[PDB]
DNA sequence: GTCGG
DNA sequence: GCTGATGCGC
DNA sequence: CCGACCGCGCATCAGC
């Protein structure tokens, strides 16, 4: 809230570069700037003050100067008013509609939610589900509901087999008071880096009607929809489940706890210490080093350990 | 769009 | 009917 | 001043 007007501005520019310009590196540049400014403990008075921060450069400092002077950004004003930009931006809020589908739709005059309904036969399964739950998927999930969801998943998992271990990661594990979705990391002793495990868990969650819909499902990843049992229905929620080798659990939990900016910052700092981190391993790239805890990974790269609650960048 | 090389 | 190409979310 | 900034699992379909 300290520099919220600035970070909101940079976030809206990011979304434009992602959805309309299809410029993913600019999208990420804007987000890294919004992130670093969010962390800045002073109220920003000038573009030059902001330019001191790593990731804020010449062009953002200028935009910051204009925002500070006028209270707005002319570039954003023009985008908002541009029918094609505005429509593409909008359509990409449907899960399953990305920059390419959005732009194709808009070129054919499909431009609003109603139009998508009028044309559901042009949508694939994922997009039809995105449309069906459009409002629900933009609602946040209160931590109290996440706690009930956790209990359902952790118990139904234990029903299928007691050696399974499910861990809710993402913003929940970082202790956020609300979450955009539910991210679940799954392990079983029989699946290691050598050695239907996911399908058994998915189908049970379907059996007790927690999982309502499927977006994508394979041997190691499930993307779908779930809903707490009900009164007014609870909203339908996005749920992601990943099955990962048990001996790669801690790299996995580190990664899927995030945040995504934190992961970016860690993989870059890793390189600055001779290491390379991914979702599965940490390597000097040579053999995967041994890991028994998240802190093991912090140690290797000489960072002070950070509890999950301190990785929300 | 930014920054280290 | 198959599959390389690519989109999507992450 | 110029390139790196992750790369992958899963679904779809244009082009044979
Ligand atoms: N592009 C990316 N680069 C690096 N790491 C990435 C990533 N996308 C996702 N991740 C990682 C970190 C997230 O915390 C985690 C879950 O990704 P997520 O898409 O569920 C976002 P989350 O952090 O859970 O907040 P929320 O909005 O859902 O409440 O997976
Ligand atoms: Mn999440
Ligand atoms: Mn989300
Ligand atoms: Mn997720
Ligand atoms: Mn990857
Ligand atoms: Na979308």
């Amino acid at each position: 809230t300290l520099n919220g007007g600035i970070t909101d501005m940079l976030t809206e520019l990011a979304n434009f570069e992602k959805n309309v310009s299809q410029a993913i590196h600019k999208y990420n540049a804007y987000r890294k700037a919004a992130s670093v400014i969010a962390k800045y403990p002073h109220k920003i008075k000038s573009g030059a003050e902001a330019k001191k921060l790593p990731g804020v450069g010449t062009k953002i400092a200028e935009k910051i100067d204009e925002f500070l002077a006028t209270g707005k950004l002319r570039k954003l004003e023009k985008i908002r008013q541009d029918d094609t930009s505005s429509s593409i931006n909008f359509l990409t809020r449907v899960s399953g509609i990305g920059p390419s589908a959005a732009r194709k739709f808009v070129d054919e005059g499909i431009k609003t939610l109603e139009d998508l309904r009028k044309n559901e036969d042009k949508l694939n399964h994922h997009q039809r589900i995105g449309l069906k739950y459009f409002g629900d998927f933009e609602k946040r999930i209160p931590r109290e509901e996440m706690l009930q969801m956790q209990d359902i998943v952790l118990n139904e998992v234990k029903k299928v087999d007691s050696e399974y271990i499910a861990t809710v990661c993402g913003s929940f594990r970082r202790g956020a008071e609300s979450s955009g979705d539910m991210d679940v990391l799954l392990t079983h002793p029989s699946f290691t880096s050598e050695s239907k495990l996911l399908h058994q868990v998915v189908e049970q969650l379907q059996k007790v009607h927690f999982i309502t819909d499927t977006l994508s499902k394979g041997e190691t990843k499930f993307m779908g929809v779930c809903q707490l049992p009900s009164e007014k229905e609870y909203p339908h929620r996005r749920i992601d489940i990943r099955l990962i080798p048990k001996d790669q659990y801690y790299c996995g939990v580190l990664y899927f706890t995030g945040s995504d900016i934190f992961n970016k910052n860690m993989r870059a700092h890793a390189l600055e210490k001779g290491f390379t981190i991914n979702e599965y391993t940490i390597r000097p790239a040579g053999e995967p080093l041994p890991v028994d805890s998240e802190k093991d990974i912090f140690d290797y790269i000489q960072w002070k350990y950070r509890e999950p609650k301190d990785r929300s960048e």
